[PDB]
């Protein structure tokens, strides 16, 4: 394990305060919030400055002391746990928020600043910051750079790679590559910025960047609709698509059975007459008073082509809510269900009616009577493609099948030419599935530039590559 | 010089109709329209497939034969010129459009595609392909990528880089990285996509890529704005930005100076009734027919702050041309008013005021009776800050104070925290400047990231580091 010289050494360069040794304390940091895996550590560091991560990686490059950079440890790939005597690098400290710039339209933050915070922030000068995401109130910057967070508004918005347009590194062997940045336009030189966004920690530690703000919408419009197929639902995209551009920011398919869940199990108000097999959640925002006009136009083209059944424009900001409650509320609803084995992909938008149709048919015909339960953000083609247990079974019979199911379902990602991982990485969990999947020559680049930029192998060494 | 044994075997891999060694077929591809290098090569090779790009790198790296990639041969920076005896990879013949995809909005063309080609295929499906420069009719895709080309309407859809999805890659040692995707949500290990947008051809040969597609406007709305100053133009930008959002595709700002050369020189109708020290040129697309509502809504703004001092909407298409026209000339309309010393940068856009401020009076200090000629996209910072001789001078003994004035001017860049490279990239004629300029340990990463994809420096060495 870690010698007592070096826990020494660690402690000194951040306080004994802001060094954590004592299992209570280590709790909260080797395990996390769905508990997917239990690792263990010998110690925490919770830095305060740039300044002190650096010393704590010239030492650990030194001493071959392994470490593992955490944010706000919401990541659901074991990306952040120590999982063999790591010393955990928490950022959680490094929360400032430097700089709003209002003009630049930028804003310089610390890695570890919570992004409902920024959001906050932004808001309250007149901006927007758009990274929304599911764990906003705990995930960091760091985190959502690091992973390369995208949310439901990613098909207006971008991902967390769009936001960024600078990035301070402190790499493992003690060096700062500070690009920190207000520039929109800039060439000159290679782009390593977005080397490390996604890179999962495996090729340094973030500790500030700067990102993009946005002008705050004036009106926000949002209904649901009921459709036949998800099919319908794209060609309902394609009209939103062209009558609404950049103003379309939100986009969800939700099939009947998640729909269901959520209606009663999270008390949510069922939002058509009817029950409809598909259902889409369409939300337009704009900078003028214009958002409502697009959303019936919309609307209309879809009655007209027959792919839209019936419609409910929220009326109040209550109503609006409510409408977001049923979506937001999905993941939970499950839980009573019984087992749900998860998992999140993508696919080119138009496979995504192919996707669904061929993962549910390959799925029920390897667990008869299984409940996919399918959602998720048709602009970007990525889906929440969840399967419950079978009415009856039992629930640790069925999540043994999680391997199996995988199998059934990447064959189907893979054949559409998807993506097994569309937003929360790769870290330790599909580093396998990784190097069967990924072009040959790019995973030889990928462990080329590790080795590069973490020779002796301690900059959250097992994950990624 | 390169021997007739390895003469042949390049011969004979692309056949000899693609091979040219006459002196007067490679003029074409030694030297650039604005003849700021003249170079020299012994070979120039048109490859059609990728396959024949792979038998090129494979035989080059073997035998220690430099490369240099080149697409439209319209870089500004020297970087697809051969100084050195090296073999021109031209990628022109690789100019198939291979799949449009109108619902996933993507769209597959190889590195030669010429960009206004595929601006046409785009609009002929009812989409548009937003990427847009001045050497269109000459610049591929190819080019764009590696150079990282951004236009007027960049503060809008953004960057060359932005427009990608995925791209295909052939390296120095023959391998291939196939990134082709169509995927817009893909965590799968790093980002090596961007590593090679902004290359310059000194990474490898780009040879196919997968672009974004976007909705295609409905309604275009121009309007041409009198100013007092810089300042006052981004108090515009900024009620420009809330009201319109993504809706504003071009804001342009220009000096009287220039709009004056154009009037006089290039036969352009003076949009205005009175002479003003600033002006803007502002567009705004939208999906619906609601762009005049907003451009009417900002201007109106603007008058009531005082900003704006007189305004003119184009009524018709006619009109709007006449607008750009003027515009898009500014560059030629210079040639006629003496030598011009000529600087593509970028700064903060909040600093634009301050940049325009300083430059011209460090320029005037320098060069007294010197004209500034300034012009750009202030949306996104980047000026064109070029100045003219003074009225009456030797142009020779003018332009020779071309790197006193870059010493001047890249003293007001790096102040403000700019670029010296705003678009055009660095290739051969910033390389030094850059090593002065970067980050330290940002250029320590690209030389050894150099090293690691071309260990033999065969591709395009001397360029960017
Ligand atoms: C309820 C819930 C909803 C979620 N919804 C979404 C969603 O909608 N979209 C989405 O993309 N993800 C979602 N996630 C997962 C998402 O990846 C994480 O929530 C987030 O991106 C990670 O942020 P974090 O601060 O928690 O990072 P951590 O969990 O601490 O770390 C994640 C990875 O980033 C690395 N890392 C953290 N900080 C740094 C740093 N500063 N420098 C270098 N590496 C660092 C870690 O080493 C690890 O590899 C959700 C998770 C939960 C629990
Ligand atoms: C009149 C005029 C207006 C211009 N306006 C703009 C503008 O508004 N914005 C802007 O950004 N630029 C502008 N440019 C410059 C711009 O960089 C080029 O026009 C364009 O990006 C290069 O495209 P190309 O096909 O001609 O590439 P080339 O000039 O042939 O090559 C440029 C660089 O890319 C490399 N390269 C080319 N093809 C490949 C390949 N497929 N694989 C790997 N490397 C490759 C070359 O080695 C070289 O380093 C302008 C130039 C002119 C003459």
């Amino acid at each position: 394990t870690l010698s007592p010289e070096l826990i020494a050494r660690f402690t000194a360069i951040v306080g004994d305060k802001h060094a954590l040794t004592d299992p209570l304390e280590l709790e909260a940091y080797i395990t996390e919030e769905r508990n997917l895996y239990r690792g263990h550590s010998p110690l925490v560091l919770r830095p305060g400055s740039t300044e002190e991560v650096v010393a704590i990686c010239k030492l650990a490059n030194e001493a071959r002391v392994a470490l593992v950079p955490q944010g706000g440890n919401t990541g659901l790939v074991g990306g952040q746990t120590p999982h063999n005597g790591e010393v955990v690098i928490s950022l959680k400290r490094m929360d400032k928020i430097r700089e709003i710039d209002t003009s630049s339209n930028t804003i310089t933050v610390e890695a570890g600043a919570i992004l409902q915070r920024v959001q906050e922030k932004a808001a309250e000068v007149d901006r927007l910051f758009p990274l929304s995401l599911g764990a906003q109130g705990s995930c960091t910057i760091g985190g959502n750079l690091s992973t390369n967070a995208g949310g439901t508004a990613a098909l207006a918005y971008g991902l967390a790679r769009d936001m960024a347009l600078g990035v301070e590194v402190v790499l493992a062997d003690g060096r700062v590559m500070n690009l920190l940045s207000k520039l929109k336009k800039d060439n000159t030189g290679y782009d390593l910025r977005d080397l490390f966004i996604g890179a999962e920690g495996t090729l340094g530690i973030i500790t500030a960047a700067t990102l993009k703000l946005f002008p705050k919408p004036r009106a926000v419009e949002t209904a649901f609709v009921g459709l036949q197929s998800p099919d319908d639902a794209l060609k309902l995209l394609g009209i939103a698509q062209g009558e609404a551009a950049g103003n379309l920011t939100s986009f969800e398919l939700i099939a009947e059975t998640p729909l269901d869940f959520s209606v009663r199990h999270a008390n949510n108000r069922d939002p058509l007459e009817a029950r409809y097999p598909w259902y889409v959640l369409i939300e337009l925002s704009s900078p003028r008073d214009d958002a409502r006009a697009a959303l019936e136009s919309i609307l209309e083209r879809g009655f007209e082509d027959g792919i839209v059944v019936d419609a409910a424009i929220a009326n109040s900001v209550q109503q609006q809510q409510a409408f977001w409650k049923l979506r937001e509320e999905i993941s939970p609803a499950q839980k009573p269900e019984g087992g749900s084995i998860k998992h999140d992909i993508s696919v080119p938008v138009a496979a995504v009616p192919q996707f669904i149709e061929q993962a549910n048919a390959a799925v029920v015909a390897l667990i008869p009577g299984a409940r996919p339960v399918p959602f998720g953000h048709l602009g970007d083609g990525n889906i929440h493609y969840n399967v419950s247990q079978p009415v009856g079974a039992d629930k640790a019979e069925f999540l043994a099948r999680w391997h199996d199911v995988s199998q059934v379902v990447f064959e189907v990602v893979l054949r559409l030419g998807g993506s097994i991982s569309a937003e929360h990485g790769i870290g330790v969990m599909k580093r396998d599935e990784l190097a069967e999947v990924k072009d040959k020559t790019a995973i030889e680049l990928m462990r080329s530039i590790k080795a590069l930029l973490d020779p002796h192998g301690i900059m959250n060494p097992g994950k990624v590559v």
